[PDB]
C-alpha cells in the first residue's frame, strides 16, 4: 500500500482498543484513514487513540456493540464528527467453550449475538451512508472457526459460519452497488489476552510459558502464532480501489491450518 | 438400502407434514423406522401419519419449534411411547426475502430462531438417549444458502450457514461417541409452497407456469427442480451403519448449482 | 437397492481385486449389475470373479489402465461382451510419499497418469455409449488428497486435486445429458496397500510401524480407519435413480477429517 | 521512488509480455524486484522490459516453459544475473474449450503440461534456492477453473484443480521453511488473451462476439471483467513479510462468482 | 473516549 492510500476515508473499527482491533487501527492509520475505534472500556482506548494520531485523526468512543440503542447512539456521535463511514470493521468476538449439552439457552443466545448479531446491526446502521457515497467496504473479522469445526465450541463455530453467510450474501446484493463485503478468518494470534491464558494454565500445570504456547500453536502449521499485524496487514489490501474485484470472500490468516477453497 | 433396515429406530422428523419432510418420513416408514412427526398444523399432520401407518407405527404431535416449553414436554411425550430417539432430522425453516435494510430486529431473529436455534435446541433435548444408546444420527436440513450466498436473503444465509457451522463442530465432539451429525442442502425443490410461487409469478407476468418453472430451475445446471424424494434419498443413506464414516458432511442436493469439496 | 435395483446395467471397475476396489465390485454385484472388473494381476482378480458369480454376470480383465492401446482394446472387448458401459468406477491410484525434491519427471508423470489420466482416457472411451443409451453414472474414487493438501504427497494431490476438477466441469458439461458425475474421497483405509504406506513412511522418519498406524488413525476424528464397505456404500447410493440430483459432488468418507462444503 | 519494500528481491514471472502477467511484473517493479520476464515471443517482451526499467532493474528471457531443457537453461542465466529466485509467479497458462469428445489425448497433455506441469517443473529448479536463502514466495495463477466447473473446459479446469492441490500439499511442506505457497484465482478478465477465447467460443456456437463477452461478463456479479491490476495487487500483497501468515490460500479476484471458504 |  501506498502512505497516502486511504485519506479522506473515515474508517470504523469495533474491539480497537486491544489485539487485532489495535493493529487493524494501526494498519489503517498508517494508509491514511480518519478512524473511530469503539470499545467496551475507557481504559486502553484513549491510550491507543493518542498513540495513533502520529499518523491520523483519531477517535474514540465506549460501548457495547450487542446494546442496538447505545451503538445507534454512537454512530451518529462519530458521524457527526467524521462524516459518513466508508470502511466498517466489526471485530466483536466471544468465545466459552463447553460440552454441547452444558450450553444453556442464555450461554447459546450470548455466542450469536456477539459474533453475529452485532455485525448484523452495525452494517445496517452504516449501510446507508455507503449507498449514498457510492463506494465501500464491510470487512467482517470471523475466524478459523467460521470455516471449520472445533469440538466443544459448537455455537461459536455456529455464529462465526453465520457471518461468513451473511458475508456472502450481501456481497452478492452489494456487488453493483460500489461496495465490497469481505470475512478475514484468523487462528489463534498473539494477544494479550492470549499471553495470559497461556501464563495461567503454566502456572496451574507447573510448566514453562514456552511449553504451553506450543499446545496453542499446533494446530497452526508454522508452529507459530499468527501476528496480529498479519491479520491486519489482509484488511488494509482490502481497502484499495484495486482491491475492488476481491468480494464475498474468506480470507484465512493461520499459516495453512484452513486451506479455502 | 434394505426393506427391514432401520427396523427398532425411533425417528423424529420435524416439519413433516409436507414437502421435503414429508418425503425424508415416507422414506424413513419404508426403511422400517418407528417415527415421531412434528409439524406447526393439525390438518396435513393426521394425514400424513393415517397413509404412513401403511409402512410402519407411526405418531403425530403438532408443537412450534420455536417455543422450548412446548418442545420438552412433546420430546417427553414421544419418547414415553417410542423409547428414546435415535435418527433426529432437523427440517424446519423459513425465509422471507428482501433487500438488508428492510429487515427489522424481529425479522432478523425469526431467520436465526427458526432455521438454527431450533435445530440446536431439540440436538439438546435428544442427544443424552443417543449418548445413552452408544448410537445416533443427527442430520440437519439446511439448503445451497448455507454453503453460498444468495441477494435478498442475508439473514437465511446467516442462519443456514450457522447450522452447517453447528453440524461440523458437533461431528467433531461426538466423533468417537457413536453419533454422526451431517446436513443436507437442497436447492430449489418441487414442493407445494413453490408451486404456488411459480403460479403467482405466472399469472402476474402473462406467462405459462413452465416458462417461469424455467427462472427458479436456472440455478439448477440439470434444468429442473430437485424432488423432494432425491433429498429424502440423501437422508435414509445416511442412517445406515454402513454410512458411519460420512461425519460432519455437507451434501448438496442441487443438480451441480453447488459443488462441495 | 430393492425397487430400483441396478439389473441390466453393465458396471466397469478399475483397481478391483482388493481393497476398496473389491468393496465396490460387491457391492455392484448385490445390487445386480453386469460387471467388468480391471486389474494389473491375474491372480486375485479371477478368484474374485468366481466368487462375485454367486450374485451376477461377471467378467475379468488384466491391463495397465496407464497404458491407452492396452485400456482401447479392453474397452472394445468387454462391451463386446456385456454391450456398453453405463457405470464407471475410476479407481486407479498410486502414492509414493517423498520430499518435492526428491520427485524427478519421471515419478510426477506417473502420480499425474495413474489418479487423473487414466480416468480421461477411460471416461473418453466410455462416455459415447453413456450418451447413446440417454443415462449413465460415472464416479471417480479421488482421496481427502483431492479436497486438502498433505506434506511429502505433492503430486498425489495434485493429482487427485485434478480429479475434483474434471468431476466438476464434466457434471456441469453433462447436466442434462441424464449422467451425473461424482467423486467419493476416502481418508485412510484399512487396505493392504495402506500396510505399504504405513511401513513406507515408517522406514523414512525413523518410527515403528504401529506408531505410523495411530498417527494415520489419529487425523480420524472417529479414532479408526475407514473400512472399504462404506467407500462402496457411498458408490452403490450414487447409482440410484434417486440419487439424480446429486451431480458435481465430492463425497468425503474419513469420519470429519475433511469436512466439504 | 517512494514505495521499497521488495527492494533486492529477485522476482521470475512466466507470461510476462501482456495481460495479467504484464500487470503482476509493473506491481512487482514499482515495489522495487529485481525482474526476470519469461514469454514464449520476443516481441512485446523487449518493450515490456525498457518500460520497467524506469522503476527497476529488468532482463527478458524467452522461452517455452512446456520444454524442461529450454527452463534449466533460462533459470540457470537469469540466477547468475540476479542472483537465486526469492519470489516466483507461475502464470503459464493454455485453455482450448471444446466438447470433452472433442478433446484428443494430445490436446489433453497440453492443457496439463502448460497449466500444471510447468510450475511444478519451475518450482523444482527454484526451490533449493529458496531453502538455502530461508525465504521464498511461491504465487501459482491458478483460475476460477481451478475451484469450480466449467461446461466446454474440462481439461482446463483438471489441470487448474491440480495447481490448487500442488499449492496446498507444498504450502504444508514448506510451513516451517520460510516459504508460503498461494493461488490467486482470476475469473474472466480483460486482456487480449481472453478476447481471442471469446471470438473461438463466438465462431463455435453461431454467436456474435458482442454476446459472447456479455455472457462471460455476466457470471461475474459486478457486471464487469476483472481488471488485469487487480490480480497484479493480490500477488504483491502477498510478497509482503507481513503476509507470512497467508499460506495454502486460493485468493479468487472474480467479484463474488466464486465465494472461497 | 477522548475526541477530534
Ligand atoms: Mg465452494
Ligand atoms: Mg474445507
Amino acid at each position: 500500500m501506498d502512505p497516502k492510500s486511504l485519506v479522506g476515508k473515515h474508517a470504523l473499527v469495533t474491539g480497537a482498543s486491544r489485539g487485532i482491533g489495535a493493529a487493524i487501527a494501526e494498519a489503517l492509520a498508517q494508509a491514511g484513514a480518519r478512524l473511530t475505534l469503539v470499545a467496551r472500556k475507557l481504559q486502553d482506548l484513549e491510550e491507543r487513540v493518542e498513540r495513533l494520531r502520529a499518523w491520523t485523526e483519531v477517535q474514540g468512543e465506549v460501548g457495547d456493540v450487542a446494546d442496538p440503542q447505545a451503538m445507534e447512539s454512537l454512530v451518529h456521535r462519530a458521524q457527526e464528527r467524521f462524516g459518513p463511514v466508508a470502511i466498517l470493521v466489526n471485530n466483536a468476538g466471544f468465545v466459552l467453550t463447553a460440552p454441547f449439552l452444558e450450553i444453556n439457552e442464555e450461554l447459546w443466545q450470548r455466542h450469536i449475538e456477539v459474533n453475529l448479531g452485532a455485525a448484523y446491526r452495525l452494517i445496517r446502521l452504516l449501510l446507508p451512508g455507503m449507498l449514498e457515497m457510492g463506494w465501500g467496504r464491510i470487512i467482517n473479522i470471523s475466524s478459523t472457526a467460521g470455516l471449520t469445526g472445533y469440538p466443544y465450541a459448537v455455537p461459536y463455530c455456529a455464529a462465526k459460519h453465520g457471518l461468513i453467510g451473511l458475508t456472502r450474501a450481501l456481497a452478492l446484493e452489494l456487488a453493483q452497488r460500489g461496495i465490497t463485503v469481505n470475512a478475514i478468518c484468523p487462528g489463534f494470534t498473539d494477544t494479550d489476552l492470549l499471553q495470559a491464558s497461556v501464563l495461567r494454565v503454566a502456572q496451574r500445570t507447573a510448566r514453562a510459558p514456552e511449553a504451553v504456547l506450543e499446545l496453542f500453536a499446533r494446530r497452526n502449521p508454522q508452529g507459530r502464532l499468527v501476528r496480529p499485524e498479519e491479520v491486519a496487514w489482509a484488511v488494509v489490501w482490502l481497502c484499495s480501489e484495486k482491491a475492488a474485484a476481491i468480494n464475498g470472500q474468506a480470507i484465512a490468516v493461520a499459516g495453512g491450518e484452513v486451506m479455502v477453497g
